[PDB]
């Protein structure tokens, strides 16, 4: 049997297969294609290849089968085939015209709640990447002692490694031992691997490196006040992945949807007979789609493009280390 | 009599029994189950085991009984059994089709107001746990004097004890003497027990420990500027548990709901006769459910999973104290 | 005449009498009663004792009298009593079915605007009370010189007096000379009384006390950076009480309501005859109630429970001063 | 001709005449009058004296004339006066019953967008006035040297002058040479007058005054960190007056309104004949009014009462300078 | 063929041609014209010259052609021209009257999501320009050594160059080598040109200039704490241009729109015959317009007027450098 727990398992397999897809940062050409006139034709032709439509098949099939049974029973009562003790399963649409606004508002507000979490995650990552950039810039400008060349090089290696370590902590199946192969030294990477909380371990490396630096006390206090950003980022990411939206607030939306779609063929039979099947199909493909988008967007980190966000910090620190000698030579030639 | 103050007392007993339920942080597998295709069937089969549906029985029963009396009186006036001086209790639906949007918007906005408080509580806890982590990291990195080993150990014990003490202050029936058994020393725990404001007492311990530390004045000022986070967290939690949403804003929603559900059988009699009973049942189970979710989510701390949030800080400080010697040995071998 | 400026004056007298009502912080038992099943019956039986319903009588009576005149004129044109030159005052409901959403959205958005101001006031007070707590804690921990015992005692007296002084500034009829009797000394209270801006005067006392303290310059700069919170709190409270929501944004809502309720009997006459009186009554009691809640919640400080918020700071500083000797004795016994 | 560019010019003249109206801060009595029962009668009787209703005449007259032409043509086709080749200009209301929600939501959301800008401006001013108060308080408490009496007096004169200078920069026709007559000295005011950016010039005065003050370096750094508030305030005000809401987002609302009101008589003719004129009148007076309120509130500074906000800072600094000797004498008598 | 990929390519060419349009800051006269009575006539006459209407032709033409085919087939089935096996393609409007609210809310919420990004971009730029102003003011006031005249002049040149460099990074086709011709020296501009991340390079110049300045350590730490604003601004701009709104959240809106507009002639045929063509035209020109505005506003930087925002900082630093001697001479004459 196709409906006997086969469609829902295939839907889940495909949905989890689509979660681990490579994302890239938008540049200007992608934005041109996004704003283009062909966008509507594109989105149409891209369905049956998207997570949201492929994960929507079970509900829509279930609610179309119910409408076919309602229709085939009301059609059996008329032009009667069965004993006259069975009534027509029909009703008035007036009760559901006074409640449609409530269901519409509840679905749209739940989707907005989910988008809020998406935005929170994006901002948290924005502040982490900005802070890693600013800390690395300050370390390059501040650390000047010839005797602390070795520790500075290590100190800039642990900053670039922090966004990667945090990205491996919030993404289900990633290998931190492969992403940090070329960043950390062989002996420092084993200390990170033995730790249960890898980003916490890299923070401890950075904090201990800043103590052994022969800086003035004022400058050391200034430098070590930038670590608080990494703590805040770790916190926000852990809470966004640990603490979902209220389950009451979500089961409400689910229960209301199922009840509305079960009795919708009964209120619509009186005016459109046998047209309730496509009406139920369209209602189930629209209202359930709105809920599904919100469910997918809610743990936000699988759809954020963190690899290019980490690569940006890596590239920026490499560029800043390469451009040091030219800038120092240009600023040395001021009045001489 | 089942309706004579029996259902509302059983509903309250069950509702308060469900408030004190153990919550856990979501990991990745829980998120897989949450996003799955079987979610709708699950939420259906989980009803009659949830707070929101079990606390919804009194209103829905009350408003279905009213509809049965309206119906059984209108049915008595037709095919008359009674003197002809009694009129039919019927009306037009047109007045309620111009006001449905207002009730829908008012209910959904009240629920969003409640979710705002839920989010405020979650963020407050996020900042408290992040700050406890950051303070503990800085104390481990900064305190280096051999003569202050004893006070440092105590200083890290009062940081881990702060989130627990704050969690026992915002949760109705918890024993702080059992949660802090293995964290604080026997003599320091009695000073916390005799205090009316336990988190305030632990803050006073931390502040006094930071004065007796033989630190430089700049470093002491840097360290003691991290205590402000704990004050802010205490404040926000106390205000969220002390100051609810305006009672005007809540009694409005309640009064409007009761009035709409009392007269709903009268406006719906003219088109659906005797179908007003199930219509009233569905309207009362949907509109009252939306309000109930909002009432439950509004004091937010019973549904936040604070035990795993405190355990995280405990584990992190233990891991950081265990990994100190390896990190110091690795950073010592830079140029030697 | 009852309607000749008698009902509106009694309504105003009662409304202003209900503004000055004692509020208490919610504890856990109050929250139990709030979430209970009996809440709906309670809110019903509590009407005719609430500000919002007693201040709603004039509009609802005015709009019910209009409907009675419309009805008694349409009933006079039919079964004619009058010359045939007078037409029936009836219309179509179709124009008002395309505009109902706009009025619903405008009323609900105005109420949300008002709740935003309520939340702003609550947060402002949260930050003021948290800052007073944190400043007092730091003064207790930092000030250690035996020669500055007298000034420290005064310095902690002006912190506790600040929330009270600010509460008397934002509450219409309060006596600051009675609330500060037991807090300030007899000579310092006369300097506060002669000032036009009392919270500003207490801030000047705190700032001058921090200069005469024989502290190190770093520690004095740290201590006097906490006064900025009190300035910010004063600012926000003054702006919330001085600058209301745009009068355009409010007169719009009022004008739209009055116009909709004047012509509502004319559009509803064609389907429900003489049932327009109760329909007008219900519409005026619902739509006007939504607006009234928003008007009451808008200057937010009369409904915030500031006395218990100030008493909290008083109690906390007393408890911290009493627990000093035990904490110092416990921390002295670390390695000796 | 009254309609030939006469009504729109008179409307603009009156609208710009009403922009430059004196505003005062609300005290408690004004709040009593605002919350009163007579408010609805007041707002009614105040129309034909308000900006929003007087600037609404052109659109409402234009759309009522269109409805009169539609009606007088449909009435000419019936009881025919003209050749039978002209059809009746009638339609079905069903298309506009599925789109009314969209127009309602778009208008209300645009008005909320405008109120957001109003709130941004109010908060920006709140932070500027609070910061000017806090800077002035700190300068009074900190500057103690007898040799810097002359510069301190000037330093407090430039703080009070800053809110006035910023208010003259964001208000169209104000004279800064008259508002600063009694605040600045005759020679310092000419340097401000010759500058293109007056608030920027006063900031440069304050910054240069803080360098010539014989303060300790820590205290000078603390004092000059308060200037950043004035920069932030200048920025926010300039951006709010320079960068309006997207013109796409505004022309959409305008175009949709004009199209809906042009064809509204055609869809409403089929049920109400000749009643489309008042229906069009009411729709144009309600929907256009909602848009107009939003247009007026959008550059927010003409309706904020900045003169009383500046006068507050002036009064507070005068009061603090007058109360210095009493506070110093009271604090001197602590143990002596 | 006009419809064979000709209209969509011309629409895209025109749309991208309109993206690169010069924007200016609003002054007071522009605000007068914006609030004027003639605004509605203006917006009407300005269509067929706007991006949003010219990019709306393909969808509206496509959905009007569908309605013409539906109409010309239903008209062929009636007054039959074809074999009687073909049914009438008609339906009931009742299913779409219960779903209209959902589509309205989804479109308006997506447009609000886009406006949120517009506001984020505006605020980010506000903070960058304010910070550049404040840093430049502090450098002018602080740097006093005669031997560091040459480096100060350069230091003020790199601050003014930062907003320009950031503007060339977020705007598709701009020449940074032409915008910085008169700002930077010939040798310093080549170091900026060779860099992949130009704003990052200018930040490295500023940081290295602040190290070679013979300042006190406290003052150097104060000055170099202002660079963090430029990092935060770079971050926010890069994330706003790299990370768009969820594609699920956007393809949902597109798919729902296309499905609603394809079947709209079928539900509207039963009451308005052949009037479905203009109804489809109006629905497609309104609902698609709302979506298009949101798509255009979403990457926010092409419609922000950044050239006048950079020119403001340039002018302000020139004015502050010119007014230094007058202010110093005025403040020198205090007691002498």
């Amino acid at each position: 049997i196709s409906i006997l727990r086969i469609i829902p398992d295939w839907s889940d397999r495909t949905q989890e297969r689509g979660m681990r897809q490579h994302r890239t940062l938008y540049d200007h050409e992608k934005w041109m294609h996004h704003r283009s006139s062909y966008r509507h034709l594109r989105h149409l032709l891209s369905s049956l290849s998207s997570r949201v439509i492929l994960s929507l098949i079970p509900p829509v099939i279930a609610f179309t089968l119910v409408a076919v049974v309602i229709a085939s029973y009301n059609t059996a009562v008329a032009l009667d085939l069965l004993p006259g003790i069975f009534p027509l399963l029909r009703s008035s649409s007036l009760p559901y015209q006074l409640t449609a606004p409530a269901l519409a508002l509840l679905l749209v507000f739940r989707t907005e709640a989910s988008y809020s979490r998406f935005e929170e995650g994006r901002k948290s990552w924005t502040e982490v990447i900005a802070g890693a950039n600013d800390f690395a810039r300050q370390i390059i400008s501040s650390v000047e002692t010839s005797g602390d060349a070795q520790l500075k090089k290590a100190l800039l290696q642990y900053i670039v490694a922090f966004p990667v370590a945090l990205k491996c902590h919030v993404i289900y199946g990633s290998d931190i031992a492969r992403d940090l192969q070329n960043l950390l030294e062989v002996d420092d990477l084993l200390v990170v691997l033995n730790s249960k909380h890898r980003p916490g371990c890299i923070i401890q490396f950075i904090s201990r490196s800043l103590q052994l630096l022969k800086l003035e006390e004022s400058r050391r206090i200034m430098l070590q006040s930038k670590i608080s950003c990494f703590h805040e980022g770790i916190g926000i990411c852990e809470q966004l992945i640990g603490t979902p939206i209220p389950l009451s607030y979500t089961r409400l939306t689910s229960r209301f949807l199922v009840l509305w779609h079960l009795t919708l063929p009964i209120i619509l039979w009186d005016d459109c007979h046998w047209i309730v099947v496509p009406a139920t199909f369209i209602s189930a493909a629209s209202l359930f789609c709105i809920e599904q988008v919100g469910v997918l967007i809610e743990e936000p980190f699988p759809m954020l493009a963190l690899d290019d966000l980490c690569n940006s910090v890596r590239n920026n620190v490499q560029e800043a280390l390469a451009s040091e000698k030219l800038i120092r030579a240009r600023l040395a030639a001021k009045g001489r």
